[PDB]
């Protein structure tokens, strides 16, 4: 599992469950090609998006569907989603954890990169 | 000024100066059209992006070029840029401030919407 | 004004207004002595806390009464308050801005130190 | 393990390892009594601070020694430490995760509370 996404809810103080996540990879044509997608678990975590083989060098965009999350909770948020865009594996394979903390008018994200 | 962007640097404890910022508006074909742009001032602020007349309801993307900012500082960054995507909605008089706090491997953004 | 505090609300997307803020300075017996206090304005800002003459080097604690703020809004909070503890150091001319972003179960704070 | 502390480094994109953490509990006299302490592991996590029996109702302060962390890395940070102050177990025993993300001039903290 070279790519994991973890999402917490800053209003409730809990994992953000059932959050849709889409990952895209920039193609030769400079367009965003679909790469992988999933939904966070009861722990707010999304594993198994990809494999070491598939997760090649490239520029990736992780889109976390925060709007759908807030609206399912009956709340009208500010952002359409939270986006994390980064070059990956440029110096060899790494394991990436993309963590995001959500509030209706704000989000914060950080990356943990390990060898 | 219905739209303002403010960027701070969490490493140096200072405004993030001379940071490039691009704003796009979503078009009917779902593509992103350039809408406005600029560079943050010595106070980390970017004013004068647009006018009330131009800033109609719609979906907007604010891209903050954090990678270049960190590069100019000799610091190794994670993200290509920071992205803030939101719908602008006409609910009485509203000024939008997009604030972003930058670290090499993390960013945090909030919106302040006031009358 | 060598010391300014600014507080924003991540739930409502607005300045955090009328928030009580207490500043203490560490005394020789390691106790915290009241130093300055106030309430944030309609812009979420608290100015006029101290003067250059009074604001000498030392260790300071800024306590932001977030619990009361959330209570006044009918929202259930986690923290008793938000605390920012720092040493003030005379390195040329310096203004300190303590910024805090509030959510019910989270807070984020940064310092901006400018000349 | 009703109390866990997790600390990440926003400059390096990694767990913050070997960070000292002290927990205090407010006593009848309104003073801060030492409650527990430890250091984060290679994963940035601190488990085993306390037990369900010892972790009674009360107001707790978790002090994360961010200054010592940054200085050990040869960096001069702004904060003396990061403090998280909260009432715990007021409606029965809960499990608390206190997460903190560190930059030299900024920190962000959130709580996950589960039943
Ligand atoms: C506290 C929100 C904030 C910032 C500065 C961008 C912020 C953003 C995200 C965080 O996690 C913490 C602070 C800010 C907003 C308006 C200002 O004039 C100054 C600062
Ligand atoms: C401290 C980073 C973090 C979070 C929670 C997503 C975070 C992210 C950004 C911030 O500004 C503050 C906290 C987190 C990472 C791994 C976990 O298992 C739990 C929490």
């Amino acid at each position: 599992c070279p790519l994991m996404v973890k999402v917490l809810d800053a209003v409730r103080g809990s994992p953000a469950i059932n959050v849709a996540v889409h990952v895209f990879r920039k193609a030769a044509d400079d367009t965003w090609e679909p790469f992988a997608s999933g939904k966070t678990s009861e722990s707010g975590e999304l594993h198994g998006l990809t494999t070491e083989e598939e997760f090649v060098e490239g520029i990736y965009k992780v889109e976390i569907d925060t709007k759908s999350y807030w609206k399912a909770l009956g709340i009208s948020p500010f952002h359409e989603h939270a986006e994390v865009v980064f070059t990956a594996n440029d110096s060899g394979p790494r394991r990436y954890t993309i963590a995001a903390l959500l509030s209706p008018y704000s989000y914060s994200t950080t990356a943990v990169v390990t060898n």
